[PDB]
């Protein structure tokens, strides 16, 4: 005599709710294509000091004279001779492979080399507060016009940073994008879970999941056909604007309405459910009376000790997850080959690790799942920063590997999380976990911007920290028992077993 009854009662595989799932599913590709996008809008091409307008190159007999070279035989990319100096008159970009990125635009190299990952910090900035805020203001407005608010300002800022007179408004509007779409991700799946029963629930997020993956295809297809920034993005966040167009036709998650004490909305979503679902003589039965009887936290994790151990567990878990998943998926240009290749490889690779992680963690364990995920992609990754530059198919074999490493340990640690925690304080522990990947994700461009220290750092640190979360997690309870606690002591009572 529950909520389920009546979502039952009116189906759970109608019309309305697949056309609802297949719709608003549908701007997660864009989603994957945003968060990816700085791999193909911010791509840095080779280029030099250009030599003063004084001298003359007819009589200089080529352009070796005002350009030193680098020990790898190319102009040396921050100096250039005086009859050294550093630039006073610009750079020179080439446009035979990229045509222009914000790099050969707004010139962000030499002394501003580390502006284009303060931008990315600043977009993961404005992701981890259009979490922390909207989860709130959709708490106390709704799902639904929360979403297309998400909507719009996510094709706002996306086109606003498509054209924009300078760096600082675009390091702005990506803090704005970011706020936007961080929101739409963590309400697409929960009015999408909220509308589904039971099992359609883990049907959507395997759907969710695999819509992920196409969107990783989809950004390599739009690269290829794109390849100039300024149009790359606008390319990217036009259909988000239809998107903002047709997210009025959403129907509201019932749920919240009942959370919220009032019935009569309730009843009126079902009934246009079933209008939609056609089982409107089904439906009639439904009334006030029916649904009244039928429709029947961050200090403490603080506070308690073994739960502040497993919220700092988990809190290493996911910025370690976060911290290599993006470190390794932004940083596609010094991998020997093409950009669109490896982005569409990278795609490809997702599904099968998934299907391998899904299998493991269902036959052998989930803890041993995350170690073999986590601790090999940490040596993937040092290997892979330890290989000289030379050899590049080994090195993209161990980047595709490692990213597939990378999906698996990200959808074996939601599994995981999502049955340890006890049922009182779960869905807060969820959310933690999601708040510290973010601030991980904040972390990682700050991260890559010391690589000016030493060119293959950045990669080091990428690796290393994910060993020593799996080094750190082997101290977590293993979960294949199925005890699904409940409270804080029936924890503690299954802790010693
Ligand atoms: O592929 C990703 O971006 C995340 C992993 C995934 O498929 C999911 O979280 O559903
Ligand atoms: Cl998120």
């Amino acid at each position: 005599m529950a909520f389920n009854d009546l979502l039952k009662q009116v189906g759970g595989v109608g019309r309305f709710q697949l056309i609802q799932v297949t719709m608003v599913v549908a701007p997660l590709l864009l989603m994957a294509s945003h968060n990816t996008l700085q791999n193909f809008t911010a791509a840095i091409p080779p280029h030099h000091c250009r030599p003063p307008a004084n001298a003359n190159l007819s009589k200089d007999g080529g352009l070796e004279a005002w350009l030193p070279l680098d020990k790898q035989g190319q102009p040396e990319s921050c100096l250039r001779f005086t009859s050294t100096e550093p630039c006073i008159d610009g750079w020179v970009y080439d446009n035979s492979t990229f045509p222009s990125t914000i790099v050969t635009e707004w010139n962000l190299v030499c002394s501003h080399r580390a502006f284009r990952q303060l931008a990315q910090s600043l977009y993961m900035v404005g992701v981890l507060l259009g979490a922390m805020v909207f989860g709130y203001l959709a708490d106390r407005l709704g799902r639904r016009k929360v979403l297309i608010l998400n909507y719009l300002q996510t094709a706002v800022s996306g086109t606003c940073a498509a054209y924009a007179p300078n760096y600082t408004v675009y390091c702005v509007f990506r803090l704005l994008s970011g706020m936007s779409l961080a929101s739409i991700a963590i309400n697409c799946m929960t009015l999408n879970v909220e509308w589904m029963p039971i099992h359609t629930r883990a049907y959507v997020g395997t759907l969710i999941g695999y819509v992920y993956s196409l969107g990783q295809f989809l950004l390599a297809g739009i690269a290829y056909a794109v390849p100039h920034w300024r149009h790359l993005q606008l390319v990217v966040s036009v259909p988000f604007f239809i998107a903002f167009i047709y997210s009025w036709f959403f129907i509201e998650s019932a749920r919240w309405y009942s959370s919220s004490g009032r019935l009569d909305l309730t009843l009126r979503a079902l009934q246009r459910v079933a209008r939609i679902n056609g089982k409107q003589e089904e439906g009639a039965k439904l009334s006030i009376e029916v649904l009244r009887t039928s429709l029947q936290s961050a200090m403490e994790l603080l506070r308690c000790p073994t739960l502040r151990h497993l919220f700092l567990c988990l809190s290493m878990l996911w910025f370690a997850t976060s911290f290599a998943y993006y470190g390794l998926v932004m940083d596609l240009q010094g991998f020997g080959v093409s950009m669109y290749l490896i982005q569409v490889i990278f795609g490809a690779v997702d599904l099968p690790a998934k299907f391998v992680c899904f299998l493991v963690i269902n036959s052998m364990g989930r803890r041993p799942a995350q170690m073999a995920s986590l601790l090999l992609a940490g040596i993937c990754i040092l290997v892979n920063g330890i290989i000289p530059k030379s050899h590049t198919i080994i090195r993209t074999s161990l980047a595709v590997l490692g990213k597939g490493c990378l999906a698996s340990s990200f959808n074996c640690i939601f599994l995981y999380t999502g049955e340890l925690y006890p049922t009182v304080i779960r869905q807060t522990g969820l959310g933690m976990g999601s708040t510290m990947a973010r601030v991980g994700s904040i972390v990682s461009p700050l991260v890559s911007m010391t690589a000016e220290f030493y060119p293959s750092m950045p990669l080091f640190i990428f690796g290393a920290v994910p060993v020593v979360a799996s080094a750190v997690t082997a101290l977590l309870p293993e979960t294949l028992g199925q005890p699904l606690p409940d409270t804080v002591q029936d924890l503690k009572s299954r802790s010693r077993g």
